[PDB]
C-alpha cells in the first residue's frame, strides 16, 4: 500500500494550532495532525498528536510524548461523524500545558511533562500493522482520503505564525515525503503521489493500493 505525509519544511514552538480537516473512515487505519520531531533531527522525541482512528470517526485521540515518553491518551467523543464534514481542531500548546479544542470548545487539558522543542507541523494518513486492537485490523479497502482545508499556527515568543489555505504546493514551505517507509506498525510506503490538491483548495492525502497488494 502507498500512504501520504505532508510535513513542514521549518519548526515550530509554543503557540496555538488550529486545522480544519476530514478524516477518513476505515477500520485499520489513521488519519491526524501532528507536531514531530526526534533523533533524525538531533533532538528528544518531541511530538502533540491529534489522530483520528478510522475505525470509529465519532471519536478523536488526544496524546503527547516527551523524550520519547508517551502514554498520555485520551479518547474523546465527538458527538459527531468527523467523517462526514470538516470541523476545526486544534491545540494550544504552551509551556506548562497543552489545551485540545473541537470546533471552539475545550475537550481536554493535560499539564503533566509537556513537551518544550519545536518540531515540524505534519499531517499523514496510513494503515497499520501489528496493532489490531487499537487501530482494528486493517482489510485492504481503497483507495481512502484524508482532507485539509487550512491549518494556521499562532506563535507565542516565537517569530512567524502562518495560514496556509492548500490552494497549492508551497514547496518553499512544506514538503511531500516521499520513497520511503516508516516501518514499525506503518505498513505502507509514503508517496508523493498521492498528495495532491483539489480544486476547491483542500489538501487531500490518499491511501492507495500497490501491486503486491492484489
Ligand atoms: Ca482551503
Amino acid at each position: 500500500f502507498d500512504c501520504a505525509e505532508y510535513r513542514s519544511t521549518n519548526i515550530y514552538g509554543y503557540g496555538l494550532y488550529e486545522v480544519s480537516m476530514k478524516p477518513a473512515k476505515n477500520t485499520g487505519i489513521v488519519s491526524s495532525f501532528f507536531t514531530y520531531t526526534g533523533p533524525a533531527h538531533g533532538t528528544q522525541w518531541d511530538e502533540i498528536d491529534i489522530e483520528f482512528l478510522g475505525k470509529d470517526t465519532t471519536k478523536v485521540q488526544f496524546n503527547y510524548y516527551t523524550n520519547g515518553v508517551g502514554g498520555h491518551e485520551k479518547v474523546i467523543s465527538l458527538g459527531f461523524d468527523a467523517s462526514k464534514g470538516f470541523h476545526t481542531y486544534a491545540f494550544d500548546w504552551q509551556p506548562g500545558y497543552i489545551k485540545w479544542y473541537v470546533d471552539g470548545v475545550l475537550k481536554h487539558t493535560a499539564t503533566a511533562n509537556i513537551p518544550s522543542t519545536p518540531g515540524k507541523i505534519m499531517m499523514n494518513l496510513w494503515n497499520g500493522t501489528g496493532v489490531d486492537d487499537w487501530l482494528g485490523s486493517y482489510n485492504g479497502a481503497n483507495p481512502l482520503y484524508a482532507e485539509y482545508d487550512w491549518v494556521k499556527y499562532t506563535s507565542n515568543q516565537t517569530g512567524g505564525s502562518f495560514f496556509e489555505p492548500f490552494n497549492s504546493y508551497n514547496s518553499g514551505t512544506w514538503e511531500k515525503a516521499d520513497g520511503y517507509s516508516n516501518g514499525g506498525v506503518f505498513n505502507c510506503t509514503w508517496r508523493a503521489n498521492n498528495v495532491n490538491f483539489t480544486n476547491d483548495g483542500k489538501l487531500k492525502l490518499g491511501l492507495t493500493s500497490s501491486a503486491y497488494n492484489a
